[PDB]
């Protein structure tokens, strides 16, 4: 999928996690987020279209999604363990990674 | 290892999982598949032999193995947490990821 | 952070794990190691500075940190279930992955 569609999937499911009441909604949303994060790694964002494909900026872009995926992993295991509020608090901390990438590359 | 040997590792251990009897075989097989998936990221497939290692097809290729590794991760936790049958089911669903990369780059 | 600081974070936290008393200390140190491994993957090491950013060496360097991160994952899960000695032994085996990269790119 396009980068913006993957971003839509990340944002829509973050909202689902924040509003969620049970572990099933959270786990389902985090699984969708992981898939969108990895697929976004394949994209070149418009602001880096003037960069080499292995420039430090594109490596930084791609590793940002590895960092997001590992944060999603921690939240997803908490959701699996039934720790709904902890899984939601971990999903809130995802936003630092969202924001940091946007600051550099949106 | 080179790409073909990692692919044999993937194929052989997928068969071990399909024909497994105990959790130890499945856990051991999935850990070997993850290792092989990550090692395969270092390779250049013959159909991309001449392209540049940072071309979008090479990025798509390498991210295919992150996706495979994360799907292996879910199956390995199913094996580690008991559910041998559901791990084998998840291992079987990996073939969709195997096949999607093969359609493009094999 | 730069590569050398991330390397000292890896080494310091491996020391912390070796002298830890309880699982919380081991888990917290492994998460710091995971953060540093991913941040170091963004770096260009001195030995490859005069190579193409898209060189096969640079890809091999970055995949090494994926392999480290996934080994840290298994150690971290041992710590989460409270298996202190088992987590410490797995942390100790990380040194094989540390050294394998150093042999090539130190
Ligand atoms: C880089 C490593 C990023 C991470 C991590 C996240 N996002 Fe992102 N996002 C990124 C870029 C480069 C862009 C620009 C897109 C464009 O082509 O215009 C975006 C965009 C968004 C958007 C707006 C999409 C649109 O409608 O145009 C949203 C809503 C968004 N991103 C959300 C989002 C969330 C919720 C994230 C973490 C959970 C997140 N992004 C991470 C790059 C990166
Ligand atoms: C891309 C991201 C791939 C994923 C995921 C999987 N495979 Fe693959 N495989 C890929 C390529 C480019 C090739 C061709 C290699 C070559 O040198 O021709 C292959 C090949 C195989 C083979 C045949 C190996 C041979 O000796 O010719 C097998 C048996 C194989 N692959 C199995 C396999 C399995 C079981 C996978 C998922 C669990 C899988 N592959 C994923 C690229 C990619
Ligand atoms: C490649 C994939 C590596 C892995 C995995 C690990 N290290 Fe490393 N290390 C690497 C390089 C290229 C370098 C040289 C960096 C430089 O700028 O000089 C290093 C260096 C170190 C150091 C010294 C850092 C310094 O102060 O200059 C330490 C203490 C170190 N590495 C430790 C370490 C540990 C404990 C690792 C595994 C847990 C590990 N490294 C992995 C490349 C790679
Ligand atoms: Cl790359
Ligand atoms: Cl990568
Ligand atoms: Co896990
Ligand atoms: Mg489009
Ligand atoms: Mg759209
Ligand atoms: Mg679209
Ligand atoms: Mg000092
Ligand atoms: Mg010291
Ligand atoms: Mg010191």
């Amino acid at each position: 999928a396009d980068l913006e569609d993957n971003m839509e999937t990340l944002n829509d499911n973050l909202k689902v996690i924040e509003k969620a009441d049970n572990a099933a909604q959270v786990k389902d949303a985090l699984k969708k987020m992981r898939k969108a994060a990895l697929d976004a790694k394949k994209a070149t964002p418009p602001k880096l279209e003037d960069k080499s494909p292995a420039s430090p900026e594109m490596i930084d872009f791609r590793v940002g999604f590895d960092e997001l995926a590992w944060e999603i992993h921690d939240a997803a295991h908490l959701a699996k363990e039934g720790k709904v509020k902890e899984a939601q608090a971990a999903a809130e901390q995802l936003k630092t990674t969202c924001n940091a990438c946007h600051q550099k590359y949106r």
